C-alpha cells in the first residue's frame, strides 16, 4: 500500500472532497490515471476526493519542491527568470535530450550575459549513482542536491532557492463536475464584453476563483453546444485555457481557467505589452504555435484564432482560449462569414468563400496574429474596413513587413498565406522555427567534464 504525501494545501469545495495541507500523508482507494483519487488521511482519519496532481508518493523525487518533472529548457527558464529569484535559484527536471537522465537549471548573473540560466545534465549510470562530473556521484538526486545546496564545486553557483511552484489548477473543478447549477457561479467582476457575451471574473462553489462567459440566450443551441463541450473537455495542454464546467440551460455559462493578465490584444496595447523587446514577442508567438500544434494533433480546430483569444498569464505564460465555440453560432450573418462580428480579418479566404475551416485556416488565423504581436496590437489591413478585406485577399494582397518586424518572421507570415491551405506550414512547423528563431554557438548544456 503506498503513502502519498500532499504537495500543496488544498481547501475542500464539496460535501465529499478531503481538505489536506502541504506534507499530509494520504491513502487511496485506487491508483487510477483519474484526475481525483478518493483518499483518506493518515492525520485526520477523514475521508474524501483529493486532486491527484496535488500528491505524489512519500519519498518519491516527485516529492522533492525542486523537482519539476517533464518540463522544458524553455518553460524551465520562464520560471527561473522570474526577476524575484536570487541568484542560485534552481530546478530539477528530465532531460529532453537523453532519455532517463536528468538536468539540473540554475540561474546566475555575470556582466558578459546579465540574467542567465546554467543547465547542467545529471548522468544516471546503469549502475544506479548520480553525477554532473564523473568525480562527484551521489547514490540520489536528494544528495545531490543536499551537496551543491553547500558548495559550487564547479557549478556557477551554490544551490540557494528552491525554484517557487504557482500552486497548481486542479483537473476539473471536483469529480465528476461537468454540467453544475447555476448557483453554484457567483460573477464578481465583469472582465469585458464579445460579440456574443459577456465574460467574468467569479467563484464556483464560494472560493475557487474561474472566468464565466455567459452567452446571450439564442447564441447556440444548447444541445450542439453540449456535444461539442465533451470534444473541448477532452482538450488538455499547458498553452490551453481549461474548459472545467458549463450551465447547459440558456443563458448558457462556459466556466474555465481565470487568466489574470487578461487577453494578449490588450496587454501589448498596456504598460508591460507596449515596451517587450522581440525576443520575449517571439516567445509569446512560440508558446501560442505550440498550443495550436497540440490542437492540430488533437484533429481539433480553433475557427477564431486572433490576439483576443490569446490569454496571458504570469511570466509572459500565452494561452489559446475560446477554440470550438465559432462553429455553434447561430446568427444568420455570421455563419454566412458576414457582418458586424465576423473576423474577416483573421479569415483564410477558402474559410471565408465556402466556409472550409480547417487547421491550414487557422495557420492562415495564427500570421494575422503575428502582424499584432509585431504591431503592438494594431488591428490587421489598417487602412482596409471589413466589407472590402475578403475581395483583397483573394486578388492576392498580403499585407507588407511591419515597420519593427524583421523579414524573416515576415517570410513566415506570407508561408501562413499561401493561397493553398496545404502548402501552408504545420503549427508543428511554426512551433519548431519559432522556439529556433535566434541561434546561439553557446553550449547547450555546461559540459560535465569541465
Ligand atoms: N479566461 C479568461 N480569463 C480572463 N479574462 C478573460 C478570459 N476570457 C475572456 N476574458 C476577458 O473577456 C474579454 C472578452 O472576451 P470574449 O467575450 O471572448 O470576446 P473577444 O474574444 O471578442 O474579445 C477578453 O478581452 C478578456 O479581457
Ligand atoms: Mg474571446
Amino acid at each position: 500500500v503506498t503513502t502519498f504525501v500532499a504537495l500543496y494545501d488544498y481547501e475542500s469545495r464539496t460535501e465529499t472532497d478531503l481538505s489536506f495541507k502541504k506534507g499530509e500523508r494520504l491513502q487511496i482507494v485506487n491508483n487510477t490515471e483519474g484526475d481525483w483519487w478518493l483518499a483518506h488521511s493518515l492525520s485526520t482519519g477523514q475521508t474524501g476526493y483529493i486532486p491527484s496532481n496535488y500528491v505524489a508518493p512519500s519519498d518519491s523525487i516527485q516529492a522533492e519542491e525542486w523537482y519539476f518533472g517533464k518540463i522544458t529548457r524553455r518553460e524551465s527558464e520562464r520560471l527561473l527568470l522570474n526577476a524575484e529569484n536570487p541568484r542560485g535559484t534552481f530546478l530539477v527536471r528530465e532531460s529532453e535530450t537523453t532519455k532517463g537522465a536528468y538536468c539540473l537549471s540554475v540561474s546566475d548573473f555575470d556582466n558578459a550575459k546579465g540574467l542567465n540560466v546554467k543547465h547542467y545534465k545529471i548522468r544516471k549510470l546503469d549502475s544506479g549513482g548520480f553525477y554532473i562530473t564523473s568525480r562527484t556521484q551521489f547514490n540520489s538526486l536528494q544528495q545531490l542536491v543536499a551537496y551543491y545546496s553547500k558548495h559550487a564545486d564547479g557549478l556557477c553557483h551554490r544551490l540557494t532557492t528552491v525554484c517557487p511552484t504557482s500552486k497548481p489548477q486542479t483537473q476539473g473543478l471536483a469529480k465528476d463536475a461537468w454540467e453544475i447549477p447555476r448557483e453554484s457561479l457567483r460573477l464578481e467582476v465583469k472582465l469585458g464584453q464579445g460579440c456574443f457575451g459577456e465574460v467574468w471574473m467569479g467563484t464556483w462553489n464560494g472560493t475557487t476563483r474561474v472566468a464565466i462567459k455567459t452567452l446571450k440566450p439564442g447564441t447556440m443551441s444548447p444541445e450542439a453546444f453540449l456535444q461539442e463541450a465533451q470534444v473541448m473537455k477532452k482538450l488538455r495542454h499547458e498553452k490551453l485555457v481549461q474548459l472545467y464546467a458549463v450551465v447547459s440551460e440558456e443563458p448558457i455559462y462556459i466556466v474555465t481557467e481565470y487568466m489574470n493578465k487578461g487577453s494578449l490584444l490588450d496587454f501589448l496595447k498596456g504598460e508591460t505589452g507596449k515596451y517587450l523587446r522581440l525576443p520575449q514577442l517571439v516567445d509569446m508567438s512560440a508558446q501560442i504555435a505550440s498550443g495550436m500544434a497540440y490542437v492540430e494533433r488533437m484533429n481539433y480546430v480553433h475557427r477564431d484564432l486572433r490576439a483576443a483569444n490569446i490569454l496571458v498569464g504570469e511570466n509572459l505564460v500565452c494561452k489559446v482560449a475560446d477554440f470550438g465555440l465559432a462553429r455553434l453560432i447561430e446568427d444568420n450573418e455570421y455563419t454566412a462569414r458576414q457582418g458586424a462580428k465576423f473576423p474577416i480579418k483573421w479569415t483564410a479566404p477558402e474559410a471565408a468563400l465556402y466556409g472550409r475551416f480547417t487547421i491550414k485556416s487557422d495557420v492562415w488565423s495564427f500570421g494575422i496574429l503575428l502582424t499584432e504581436l509585431t504591431t503592438k496590437g494594431r488591428v490587421p489591413y489598417p487602412g482596409m474596413v471589413n466589407r472590402e478585406v475578403l475581395d483583397q485577399v483573394e486578388r492576392g494582397y498580403r499585407m507588407p513587413c511591419p515597420p519593427e518586424c524583421p523579414e524573416s518572421l515576415h517570410d513566415l507570415m506570407c508561408q501562413c498565406w499561401r493561397k493553398e491551405p496545404e502548402e501552408r506550414p504545420t503549427f508543428e512547423y511554426l512551433q519548431a522555427f519559432l522556439e529556433d528563431y535566434f541561434t546561439s554557438t553557446e553550449p547547450q548544456y555546461q559540459p560535465g567534464e569541465n
